[PDB]
């Protein structure tokens, strides 16, 4: 059974390969294609890239700061409007499973100000079937070079995070795009990547029974058998 | 090139040999599976399907009825709060087509008093690259028997609708699922459907030159080519 880790090098080929010249907010250019989705398993694994070296620690102490609630992401995850977001998806989990509202949504911080009612920007949807949670991430945007690679990291943890204070094991992680974007100055970079050939998923370990989200600490949690590619700097 | 429609065959079929039993909040029976998407070119084409009869006229009736704004859907596309989320949508793809924020959403109405800001329910995010509109509709969850070929018509539908006000031609749809099911007691019809070969989907004309949104009306579309299998009653 196929490697998960080839949905995305086959997304950054297809891109490569079709996607169309599109600029961003800023005028820097890109190449995009809109809808892109891949799936994850977080069972006995997890997503954490290897054709190249995933900065694990920023996306953990990042995730970490992001549950906090401090200042922004966080504060809209924990004081939305507050509602918190993210202990109402945990409640509702303990609560209903079958629940298909089970979601939480994230706002470019930008976008408050600039009118009434802006769209979100990112949604995550929770699933629980058979005692396993899977989580989906839908993002307007995806930087395939270097926010994507980092965001399955993230998100595979949180669902990680939440199943370990429900009592759930993780099910799948699936990423889905919007405009799904490669800039212009990564091409070459993810070229060279796409030559490397992908090494088994880690495992991520979880050190200690931790019963509400807030208490979690970078220490409760540790990478095992990730053996990555060489860092691309992009 | 491969049939759009072998898309939600291969969805129905995954489904039925993959899919889990999950119950829904009235405790009926179904298949899951989370996390599902697909992509319909509009290109020279429309993705009516053909291994049943899709009821048309009410795909068409029932859209233009939601873009009045009668009551509901409508209320909130162009009331929301309000903030007429469609012509925003509309605004925004003439001013600044290379948005990544062209996000309209849809709330069940049962959710509304049940608590406070309460999660979406469907989002339809749009698209323009090289003159062409894509819009992509994510819905919390998809009823594959029923709901799901009604809805391929009729955001379809929308997505020419805005093509044809902004001047942009149809690209694709995409729609992307959160927990995609099929109910018991449709299991036995689906089987007999994905027995069927897709035919050639139809074109879809519209005969007038229409400038605002709220100008269309039924005569306005004709559907040519469609000749689909006998209709299957779920």
């Amino acid at each position: 059974p196929p490697h998960g880790e080839l949905q995305y090098l086959g997304q950054i080929q297809h891109i490569l390969r079709c996607g169309v010249r599109k600029d961003d907010r800023t005028g820097t250019g890109t190449l995009s294609v809109f809808g892109m989705q891949a799936r994850y398993s977080l069972r006995d694994e997890f997503p954490l890239l290897t054709t190249k070296r995933v900065f694990w620690k920023g996306v953990l102490e990042e995730l970490l700061w992001f549950i906090k609630g401090s200042t922004v992401y966080g504060f809209q995850w924990r004081h939305f409007g507050g509602v918190d977001q993210l202990q109402r998806v945990i409640d509702t989990i303990k609560t209903n499973p079958d629940d298909r509202r089970i979601i939480m949504c994230a706002w470019n911080p930008r976008d408050l100000p600039l009118m009434k009612l802006p769209p979100c920007h990112a949604l995550c949807q929770f699933y629980v079937v058979n005692s396993e949670l899977s989580c989906q991430l839908y993002q307007r945007s995806g930087d395939m070079g270097l926010g994507v690679p980092f965001n399955i990291a993230s998100y595979a943890l949180l669902t990680y995070m939440i199943a370990h204070i429900t009592g759930l094991k993780p099910g799948d992680f699936i990423h889905t795009l919007g405009d799904a974007h490669i800039y212009l100055n990564h091409i070459e970079p993810l070229k060279i990547q796409l030559q490397r050939e992908p090494r088994p998923f880690p495992k991520l370990r979880i050190l200690r029974k931790v019963e509400k989200i807030d208490d979690f600490k970078a220490e409760d949690f540790q990478i095992e058998g990730y053996n990555p590619h060489p860092t691309i700097k992009m």
